[PDB]
């Protein structure tokens, strides 16, 4: 109940919040329906248009008016934004040359720059060349500021979950928006876009912008602006804001667009009634600008032209149905379209079960447009599993089709034409980044980047401390003139050491056999060289990685190879090698086929032991360091040392011996060598945070041996391609994966076919950021090159795609 009774005389779009019963006059009553009587009335006058006109000019100031054309304009705020054009021979600020803004230009009484945030729901990042022709105002942004190529979305590519991670730098994992619809089974309530459970707070995790803003005493205009406010009530409100006293105007604001998302669902990305829509997204950022000009702030305020997500063609004749696979179609409750996510539709049913559900819908068509998960298995990069609110069974649909339960739900719920929310690596779903002002850069263009960087960079352009979110504070360093926040490595907490030789053979007893016994002080020199680090700056390119939690471990070093290996996990953190364009492949000789041989340097109590793989039927074994790129002959026998051994499950060690014996020398042959630092991932919780040993729900049978969850590696090498990776003089280039270790292969429908048919596709699929292999291993790389830090935390942050040119 609201007593809507009172009114909104002198209070149109207040600031603070009343609270019931009293009525509300701020931008979002209408979508509470809370507002005070007069507030059409008074606060969304519409009288006479947006614009002046030559007879407005001098006119007497008349109240009702929309906006204003009278003398006294400017100082009451409230002006058309066309009025110094019109009436005082000025020009539209699109039509001025850039000019660098090297310092903020602001009026008195202004104590930092302004931030406006201007958000485009939809806007995919080919827009801004394929329709530049029709939108000059954001051409101008575009060219004189600071620009990326595209910005990638998070998962799904869906509104709320893209516009709540721009406001707080999370994956939607972490705020809890994980889609446009959701359910939560521990308040046992549901989100919809319509409706009301949507406006509680328990929904919206971490700390968005505006709250941040306003705990550090930064004052913050209103974000959330009802739908039925035309957009250019909503500009001429920012502007007045922007008039009010020192004390009382805020710094911070948003603008919010439901175009061009809204025609793109009707009419397809690049429909020709597109273009329209287009035009009139430029015309209301020109009405912002030539606002800003009048006010004499065009060279004050940042300004951020951001878009949610892109858009793809969809219709309703692409859609793929469970009822076409599952028997059981009535037992389940799907949340459908461009991804899928099921449950079961009663608790009360224990002949629910989800692994009979993910078998009906495994590779059952030829051309299947969906592939189904548990949540646990997406690839990392998309970091959606560690929510209640995300079901165990996802699907991954593919790009321009819906999935469905059954057809009556597409015909009985064609319309649209476009549709969005796929994998984020998807080249249609990409949006736009423009940032324009005195903190930006002046015609500077950016690497794409990730939307989830922006909540520190916005933080950054109001002088505020983030709140713990999962950008990487220092990587958008490069889109800031200054303003830029000076990141540090973080400290080495684990300390390495360096065992010599300390065991004799005898006293290793691990059931392992090597056919090793064949037999010189010019051989003999060189490879204790070799085992105290003589070629450690061939193969460790970047100094060591740091260990950044409290744990027990040994550096080992060899010819070809260094490695950093745990005393409490008994395999390598990390394994270092560098393989130059010239580099041999060899295979692994008949005699040392199931050769693995106790490391002298290390203590049988701290090592595996064969025996356990022997026993353990559907757990293999295989080697970080690949025997197939060894140096020679005699440095061959390093691979096979028990402490480069880790366990494999006989269907992914198809996948891992592809990668070693074919993969890497091809990377190394188009990159002019490569290093490699390869590894495994324990995150039996799925939550992309290293596991402690206490959380690892499997062992090699018999044993303290723990399996991993994931192998990754990181394979660097010079961007400038005629230097080669050992010996380059400037940035670097790196792709890494994180590949699931499964014991099946059903991932992959084509794996029954050769290993050059579909490993390669798998691996692209689990394409990750060296950020993302931080995390879930508590290692820090890079520690040691000639970069500076703030460019190391941008190559931390890239994503190799796959993607063809945007
Ligand atoms: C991306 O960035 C984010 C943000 O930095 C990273 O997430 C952080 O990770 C931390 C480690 O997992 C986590 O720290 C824990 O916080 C617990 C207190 O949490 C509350 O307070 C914070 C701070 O204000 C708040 O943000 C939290 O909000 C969560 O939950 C609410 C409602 O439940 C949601 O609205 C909100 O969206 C958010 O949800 C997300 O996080 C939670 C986990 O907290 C998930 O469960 C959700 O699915 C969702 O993803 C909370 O309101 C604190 O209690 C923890 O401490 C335990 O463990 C430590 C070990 O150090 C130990 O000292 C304690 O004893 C304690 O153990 C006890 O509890 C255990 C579990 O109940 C139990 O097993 C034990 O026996 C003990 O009783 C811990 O410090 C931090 O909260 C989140 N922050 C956010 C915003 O999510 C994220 O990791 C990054 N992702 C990547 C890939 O890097
Ligand atoms: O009709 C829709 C809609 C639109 C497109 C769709 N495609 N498929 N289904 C769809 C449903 N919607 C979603 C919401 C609401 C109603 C609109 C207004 N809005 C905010 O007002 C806002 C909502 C949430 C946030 C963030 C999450 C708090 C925000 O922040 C803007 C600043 C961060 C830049 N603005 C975002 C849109
Ligand atoms: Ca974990
Ligand atoms: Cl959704
Ligand atoms: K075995
Ligand atoms: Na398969
Ligand atoms: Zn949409």
């Amino acid at each position: 109940w609201t007593a809507t009774s009172g009114s909104c005389k002198g209070r149109c779009f207040e600031l603070q919040e009343v609270g019931p019963p009293d009525c509300r006059c701020d931008n979002l009553c209408k979508s509470y329906s809370s507002c005070c009587h007069d507030f059409d009335e008074l606060c969304l006058k519409t009288a006479r248009g947006w614009e002046c006109t030559k007879d407005r000019c001098g006119e007497v100031r008349n109240e009702e008016n929309a906006c204003h054309c009278s003398e006294d304009c400017l100082s009451r705020g409230d002006c058309c934004t066309n009025y110094q054009v019109v009436c005082k021979g000025e020009s539209h600020w699109v039509d001025d040359d850039c000019e660098e803004i090297k310092v903020p230009e602001c009026p008195a009484g202004f104590v930092r720059p302004p931030l406006i945030i201007f958000s485009v729901d939809g806007f995919r990042a080919s827009y801004m060349k394929k329709g530049s022709k029709v939108m000059p105002n954001i051409e101008k942004l575009r060219s004189c500021g600071t620009h990326a190529p595209y910005m990638r979305p998070v998962y799904p590519t869906k509104t709320f979950p893209n516009l709540y991670t721009l406001a707080t730098g999370l994956y939607p994992e972490s705020h809890g928006i994980v889609g446009n619809s959701m359910y939560d089974p521990v308040f046992d309530a549901s989100f919809h876009l319509r409706g009301r459970e949507k406006f509680n707070h328990r929904w919206w995790g971490g700390q968005p912008l505006w709250i941040t803003a306003t705990k550090q005493g930064v004052r913050a205009g209103t974000f959330f602006w009802s739908v039925s406010i035309p957009h250019e009530r909503r500009i001429l409100t920012i502007l007045q804001w922007l008039s009010l006293p020192d004390n009382e105007r805020p710094s911070v604001y948003a603008f919010y667009s439901e175009q061009p998302d809204f025609s793109g669902h009707k009419y397809g990305p690049f429909g020709p009634e597109m273009t329209n829509p287009l035009r009139e997204i430029d015309k209301t950022v020109g009405q912002l600008m030539d606002g800003l000009k009048q006010l004499r702030l065009h060279r004050c305020v940042n300004v951020i032209f951001v878009g949610d997500h892109g858009m793809e063609d969809v219709t309703c004749d692409r859609t793929e149905f469970l009822s076409n696979y599952l028997t059981n179609v009535d037992d389940i409750t799907l949340v459908p379209g461009t991804l899928g996510r099921i449950r079961a539709k009663s608790i009360n049913n224990s002949k629910y079960d989800p692994k009979t559900i993910i078998a009906a819908l495994t590779c059952k068509k030829p051309d299947q447009h969906f592939k189904p998960y548990m949540k646990q298995h997406l690839p990392k990069r998309l970091h959606y599993a560690n929510n209640r609110r995300i079901e165990d069974i996802h699907l991954l649909v593919d790009r321009r089709w819906h999935v469905a339960r059954k057809p009556l739900d597409v015909y009985k719920k064609c319309f649209f034409q476009g549709d969005h929310g796929f994998d984020n690596k998807v080249n249609s779903m990409q949006t736009v980044f423009v940032g324009y002002g005195p903190t930006f850069k002046y015609r500077t263009k950016v690497p794409p980047f990730e939307n989830i960087e922006l909540y520190n960079v916005m933080c950054d352009l109001l002088g505020l401390k983030p709140a713990p979110n999962n950008g990487t504070h220092g990587s958008l360093n490069h889109l800031l003139r200054t303003n830029t926040f000076r990141p540090t490595m973080p400290d080495e907490v684990s300390r390495p050491n360096y065992p010599g030789i300390m065991y004799l053979q005898s006293e290793f007893d691990l059931g392992c056999t090597c056919d090793d016994k064949v037999e010189n002080k010019l051989e003999e020199l060189n490879k204790r060289l070799h085992t105290k680090g003589s070629t450690k700056e061939r193969h460790l390119l970047y100094g060591r990685p740091a260990v950044l939690y409290r744990t027990s471990y040994d550096i080992l070093y060899h010819t070809d190879f260094e490695s950093g290996y745990s005393e409490i996990f008994l395999m390598p953190l990390w394994t270092s090698y560098t393989i130059s364009k010239q580099a041999e492949v060899s295979s692994i000789p008949e005699h040392l086929t199931n050769c693995v041989r106790p490391d002298v340097r290390v203590s049988p109590g701290f090592s595996q032991n064969c025996l356990a793989y022997k026993n353990d039927k559907q757990m293999s074994y295989g080697f970080l360091f690949p025997p197939y790129l060894s140096s020679s002959p005699e440095a061959k026998y390093d691979a096979f040392l028990v402490t480069n051994m880790v366990p494999m499950y006989p269907a992914f060690k198809r996948v891992w011996a592809y990668f070693q014996r074919v993969l890497v020398k091809k990377y190394a042959s188009e990159r002019n060598g490569v290093n490699v630092i390869s590894g495994p991932i324990f995150d039996y919780n799925y939550d992309g945070l290293r596991d402690t040993e206490d959380e690892i729900k499997q062992y090699v049978e018999g044993s303290s041996i723990p399996v991993p969850t994931h192998y990754y590696s990181i394979i660097t090498s010079c961007l400038d391609f005629t230097q080669p990776a050992d010996k380059c003089d400037g940035p670097l280039s790196v792709s890494s994966f994180i590949l699931p270790h499964r014991p099946d292969n059903d991932e992959s429908c084509n794996s029954s076919e050769d290993e050059s048919k579909w490993v390669e596709e798998l691996m692209k699929m689990h394409t990750a950021r060296v950020r993302d292999i931080e995390h879930l291993t508590g290692l820090d790389f890079y520690r040691k090159t000639s970069r500076s830090y703030s460019e190391i935390l941008t190559l931390k942050t890239y994503l190799h795609t796959y993607e063809s040119e945007i």
